[PDB]
């Protein structure tokens, strides 16, 4: 499997994918010739019929913090199995380098700290609520955000480029933004005709252009 | 994997994403054995924990008549892509086994004759249009309900589910059921144990139980 | 909440409800700043911002309903608007009406036409007469109406109703109220645009000059 | 109309579409077309599952609640959202603290009261760290990571009554967290009076739960 680390602990990892280019060439025609079929992909996105886009379809692992998590499945159009908070315990604790460009009255290393402090102490509470007999459900919501969840997304050609639009660009937070590139990367890997012609003339973006 | 349907039409399997493992793997998210795989396929089917079975697609190729279609892409939760009438010619002629049950005051053999009598009209004053300079997309308007269209269908399991409900059954048009059970076929043949929970926990449908 | 535009010979688009206007989709972006609703031109500085942009998710609680009256083949082309709700006419359990959408000769205007375009009107009206008298033939020898109807022809009219946010209403006007789409269609298009610029008007305005992507509402 | 939940949470109706009325006319369009002949009409689209005229019933909700609450919420994909962001937003001391009662009918080696007051320690401790990251300068998107999960949110919820009574099916019933439970209700009574006919035909044809059978 293609497998991305993502931030200290994540990851994007493919799991299985439907179809390639020829896919939406096939759904387009309904029904190869490299020059005439990559011609038909770039004709297709540049005019906006993006229905043919819809019958090449991934799914995703993903290890990503709740509050990453939470603004990823603000994306209806997919499929998704995550792991329930009812029925490991890892956190992100940025590094240093995240507060680069920012004026603060403490050191970079110092928030690192505080924020591993305030893990540490939230994480013995819940342990301690468990041990205690308290249902898992009700000693969780003591957990903060940065708690790292797993689940899989299932999405199309289609709403992956919609979520790439949105997430791979400077005004989506820089941790989903981290996210957003190794899911282009898989997506060019598989679709290269499909994500060239996206760049070109549909993507909305900055940091695909760039990056 | 091809099934022949009514006079001239087809269901035909163009791809598959996953199979039975893919519910089990996003059920429990991580990417067990045989026996406890399949009994958590039933489990999920009977308690109706059913976003597991989002993750297995298909895309088909039909080809069916337009009153047909028309009912078929009334199932928004799917994508589609049609041949289309403006820049893109059969008909579906029922045999007279079709109206058995019925007591006609004309023979059976006599309707066959007058649906193609009228396909035969429309189709020659449609060429007569079209040779006289009448634009496609105008002189098309004249054609029957019975002309057949060609899509490519890419579903998931759970939205096929929801399609074998309410289209393999006895309330739905005769020839929908048609091809509901060439959708059911094929779905048994790639996911046995989805297909087979669904049978036993979760089908409200009527003709699977019997055909 | 009421309007109605006649569409073609025989159809219309009527406006039945509505729920919401300018101020819902103002209302749904100020949440997210812990704010709710200001000054009128507060307001309409935030739609036009929202529409420029692309924060198109607030105006999703702008939603519409319509009755419609359309050829089969306009509504084939309709019904593909999967993010929306529909209820439609029933060919199988409805006796079918003499209602068929017929062209006028000024439809084939800047068509050359080897015959006059008032003789395809006539022909157009002769093939729908007779497969509605084979269809009314069959259905009073009992043939079921769902086997019968299918001998009748793409310019039948059916009825619907329409349940559409402002998004995919949008969506809907960016991909049919422009000149690549069949002309029928455009007429209902620009009918929708209509009635949406009636109850809408400052969405409606920023959409025409930030979003918009066809040609005929311009 | 606005509904108290938990110790802090609302749900609050903002705007409604359509009634009973509302199924009653898009199901008849299907055959060309008084009180009890509609409301029988109901009764039978809701008996043999004919759900699509109940489409045309639009609720819009404004709802507060703890984001462990919201996040299994917003798996409701079929509805539209909008939410208060952690990104833009400076966060207000709203923590969802629950009362000893929570915990009734389990065996705990603690006194459920010092179970609450453990809850509230540690919410004190997050919320005066977030603060004084936001005071020091760290952007709100970075600080935030800190607050944990019964931080209450506000968001806007548009729905119609088909995506609601599945919503209900799921969540007011007690395989549902209890949390969840207590929001679906208010989500119900709401319902009831905006579409009674509606909700009475779900409960007696429809309705997969088990709490709106039991609690009135
Ligand atoms: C930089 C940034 C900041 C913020 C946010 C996002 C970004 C990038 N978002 C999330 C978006 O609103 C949206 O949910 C997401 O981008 C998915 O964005 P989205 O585009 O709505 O994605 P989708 O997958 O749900 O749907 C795919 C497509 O399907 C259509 N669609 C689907 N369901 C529909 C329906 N019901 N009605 C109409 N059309 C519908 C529509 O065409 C849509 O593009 C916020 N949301 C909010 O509530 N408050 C906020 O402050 C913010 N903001 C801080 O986080
Ligand atoms: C025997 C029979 C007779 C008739 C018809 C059908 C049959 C079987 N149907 C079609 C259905 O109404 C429905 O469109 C279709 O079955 C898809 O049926 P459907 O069940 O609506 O399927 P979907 O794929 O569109 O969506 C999949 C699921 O997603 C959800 N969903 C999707 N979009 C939604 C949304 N916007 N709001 C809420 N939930 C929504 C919902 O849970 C749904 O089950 C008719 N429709 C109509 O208008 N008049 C009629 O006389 C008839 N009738 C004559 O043909
Ligand atoms: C120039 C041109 C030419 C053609 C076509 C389009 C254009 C622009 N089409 C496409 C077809 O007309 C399409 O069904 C309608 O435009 C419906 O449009 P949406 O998908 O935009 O609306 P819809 O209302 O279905 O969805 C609205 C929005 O939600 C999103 N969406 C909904 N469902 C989705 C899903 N399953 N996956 C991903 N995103 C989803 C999209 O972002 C979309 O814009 C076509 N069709 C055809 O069959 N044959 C043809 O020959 C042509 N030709
Ligand atoms: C008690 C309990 C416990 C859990 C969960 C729920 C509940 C009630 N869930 C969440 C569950 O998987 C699901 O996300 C929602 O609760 C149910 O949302 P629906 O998909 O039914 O409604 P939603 O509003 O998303 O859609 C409504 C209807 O539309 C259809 N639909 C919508 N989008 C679709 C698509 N893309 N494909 C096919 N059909 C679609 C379906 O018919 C569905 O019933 C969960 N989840 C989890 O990941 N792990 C867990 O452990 C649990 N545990």
């Amino acid at each position: 499997h293609m497998k991305i680390d993502i931030l200290d602990k994540g990851f994007v990892e493919l799991v299985d994918v439907m179809g390639n280019d020829l896919s939406a060439v096939r759904a387009a025609r309904v029904s190869k010739d490299e020059e005439r079929d990559r011609h038909l992909i770039e004709y297709l996105m540049k005019h906006g019929h993006e229905t043919p886009f819809e019958h090449i379809v991934f799914t995703f692992h993903v290890k990503a913090p709740i509050f990453v998590a939470r603004q990823w499945f603000r994306h209806r159009i997919a499929s998704y199995n995550e792991l329930s908070g009812r029925y490991s315990y890892e956190f992100y604790i940025p590094s240093p380098e995240r507060l680069e460009g920012y004026k603060t009255t403490i050191p970079p290393e110092r928030v690192t700290e505080k924020i591993s402090e305030i893990v540490d102490k939230a994480y013995r509470t819940y342990l301690e609520l468990i041990e205690s007999g308290v249902p898992r459900e009700v000693a969780r919501i003591v957990l903060p955000l940065n708690l790292y969840t797993r689940f899989f997304w299932t999405v199309n050609a289609r709403s992956l480029m919609n979520f790439l639009n949105l997430r791979a660009d400077s005004h989506a937070q820089w941790e989903i933004q981290q996210y957003a590139l190794a899911i282009a990367r898989i997506f060019k890997e598989k679709c290269p005709w499909t994500f060239e012609a996206f760049l070109k003339y549909a993507y909305k973006g900055d940091i695909l252009k760039e990056v």
